């Protein structure tokens, strides 16, 4: 027995120090172009491209293009948006069927926090869903360039 | 001693995953950080006001750069150079002049400053700001410097 | 007792939580290729002080040594389309390309013509966008990826 209670004692404690060595470089990490909610991490390519591509890229990586599924989840994506002064797509269309958006799950939206008078299908062609500066969303056609911010 | 089995299993993923921190934290900081001992200093690579920059580094968890020793100074001087902007540090005088403290009020363990200062030129200048040279010297603060924050 | 257990535990989150965090740090710089992985640096740099950038970091400039290596580096220089400098040169022995430990080389992907040491300028070596490899002179100023 007690070689095996030593090696658990020295594993716990090789463990203790890893974990406190991730939470030093988590945070590195996410400086300055992240931001963790939950379980959830949004991370900002830095760049603009149209919806399209913004997902590709957010799946090649592994992760979604950004889906705020509470007010927690929707402020960390603001804090986002205001430090890079440019609003972002987030994941949700509603090109199968107009008016009803969806996850690209194809499930409904959870929460939603649309601009005063958004979704408003403007120019007969609004698909792709902006978050601005404010927090507040704003449907857009989704050809125009936006933040790609990714979830993982 | 079916434990042994579960355990032997167990040493060697941890082994694992300390052999993946380890190539990860080079990837980490580069090229945007510097570790020195138990610190580590990252870039934002951009310049702010006093203010903003020491926001930035509190929400993400952190402080702003505040070497303690001629080893941290030289490793966030690294950082300056390379990006060639000199940078903030935490510590001000605004709460009593001459007096230079870390945002948390204890006064200097280290200092690095440029032959003369700090002058508090002009009647204002209650920030540091390192150079690339890794001397410090007193600025106003709301000029804009590059942000380094320490974690 | 299971106190071994625990630990398990804690093991298995460390390693969700790792595995989490290498998609967010490779996102968007770098690329990982078996056990290597390829960051880019974001800026252009002229070969010496791109090598420096490399070693102090505690890595190395790019060497793809294989067909899949060069096509992760390939999928980066695509994403900044901007072509980035390898670590390779022939600066010791006019036309052996050889990588910083001294070989010769065991991969190449030249492209028609190269290396062709243009102007008697030429002891570097660039990735293009298009995965084919140029000789240039080690003055320009060309992305710095460095692999770990
Ligand atoms: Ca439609
Ligand atoms: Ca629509
Ligand atoms: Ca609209
Ligand atoms: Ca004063
Ligand atoms: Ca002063
Ligand atoms: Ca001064
Ligand atoms: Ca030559
Ligand atoms: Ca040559
Ligand atoms: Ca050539």
């Amino acid at each position: 027995v007690a070689s095996l209670r030593q090696q658990v004692e020295a594993l716990q404690g090789q463990v203790q120090h890893l974990q406190a060595a991730f939470s030093q470089y988590k945070k590195v990490e996410l400086f300055p172009n992240g931001q963790s909610v939950g379980e959830k991490i949004f991370k900002t390519a830095g760049f603009v491209k149209p919806f399209t591509e913004a997902q590709l890229l957010c799946t090649q990586a592994g992760g979604q293009l950004a889906s705020p599924r509470s007010a927690a989840e929707n402020a960390a994506l603001q804090q986002l948006v205001v430090a890079k002064n440019e609003a972002a797509f987030l994941s949700m269309t509603d090109s199968k069927t107009e008016g009803k958006f969806t996850y690209p799950t194809g499930e409904s939206l959870v929460y939603s926090n649309w601009a005063p008078g958004e979704p408003n299908d403007d120019g007969g062609s609004e698909d792709c869903v902006e978050i601005f500066t404010n927090g507040k969303w704003n449907d857009r056609a989704c050809g125009e360039k936006r933040l790609v911010v990714c979830e993982f």
